[PDB]
């Protein structure tokens, strides 16, 4: 509220409160975090990424996005918890400290701000962007079907009213283009994590093709390790594997894109729960979710630093 220390992390918040939170954080930790705007949403809301760094120029970096599917509120809540945690742990946690001493971390807490507002205003379950058009009264695109990785293949719908509509062409949604251009311009990303809910899964590419990635042994070992760390705190059980073998065929997904850009450590997390509450996870599960996900994420970052 008046300081990140008084912000209530154990409750869900609106867009404005999250945006306010970002400014407070930057104000409190100017030497570590900065707020960059990498685009504007369809309805004109700024799209912000927090950059965490101890210096250097173009250091290898880690991208983390949350909330691309707006109704997955647990994700934006986890994103705010992570932002705070980074600032607390630097200097206290040996491992994390080593990570930030050598790499920068870019965190996008609200990747789909128009959808997020819509979830507070009109439809709690809204998943897509809010882009409109012409040959349909249906609004919106599945931003996780809009990337240029098997765009348009099986695993996405071409019907505008579908929950999985892929949109007119790859990267047609501003919310996606913005990340694409930012990552391509930076050119030094080593890891790309996209956070979703629900199902308790840790996935690696690909989703659009049965073809195995060349780094499959390593990512799989990574995922296994991360899942082991994550389970350690509360016993939360995750499965892991490639998107297509674990879930279903899905095209135009972000991690397929990042992996094809050469960002080896590309993974998607599907947070709690397994169906009991689904998207409507109680506020009381915020903190435990966030704490256990951190362990998983930290294990991937460690791997990254050392490889
Ligand atoms: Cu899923
Ligand atoms: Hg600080
Ligand atoms: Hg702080
Ligand atoms: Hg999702
Ligand atoms: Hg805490």
């Amino acid at each position: 509220a008046r300081s990140t220390n008084t912000f209530n992390y154990a409750t869900y918040h609106t867009l404005d409160e999250i945006y306010d939170f970002m400014d407070l954080l930057v104000a409190e930790h100017p030497q570590l975090v900065s707020k960059l705007q990498i685009g504007r949403s369809y309805e004109g809301r700024p799209i912000y990424v927090l950059k965490f760094s101890t210096g250097g120029s173009n250091r290898p970096a880690i991208w983390i996005d949350l909330g691309i599917h707006s109704r997955e509120w647990i994700t934006q809540a986890t994103g705010v918890w992570f932002a705070k945690k980074f600032t607390e742990d630097y200097g206290q946690d040996p491992s994390f400290t080593a990570i930030l001493d050598s790499m920068d971390i870019f965190l996008e807490i609200v990747t789909n701000p128009d959808g997020f507002a819509f979830t507070h205003s009109q439809n709690r379950l809204w998943r897509k962007t809010r882009s409109v058009t012409s040959s349909s009264l249906c609004v919106g695109v599945d931003a996780n079907r809009n990337w240029d990785a098997g765009f348009g293949k099986a695993g996405a719908s071409s019907s505008p009213c579908s929950e999985t509509y892929h949109g007119k062409y790859a990267n047609s949604e501003v919310e996606v283009k913005s990340i694409v251009d930012f990552v391509k311009d930076h050119g030094n990303f080593k890891a790309f994590l996209s956070i979703h809910s629900y199902s308790q899964l840790l996935l690696y590419p690909y989703g659009y093709t049965t073809q195995s990635i060349p780094d499959k042994t390593e990512l799989n070992q990574v995922a296994k390790s991360a899942v082991a760390a994550l389970k350690s705190l509360y016993g939360t059980s995750y499965k892991y594997g490639s998107i297509i073998t674990t879930i279903y065929q899905a095209s135009g997904g972000s991690i397929d894109w990042s992996y094809n850009q050469g960002i080896k450590y590309s993974f998607t997390f599907e947070l709690r729960d397994t169906g009991r509450y689904g998207f409507l996870l109680p506020a009381s599960q915020i903190i435990p979710t966030a704490q256990e996900t951190w362990l998983g994420v930290l294990t991937i970052m460690e791997h990254t630093v050392n490889n």
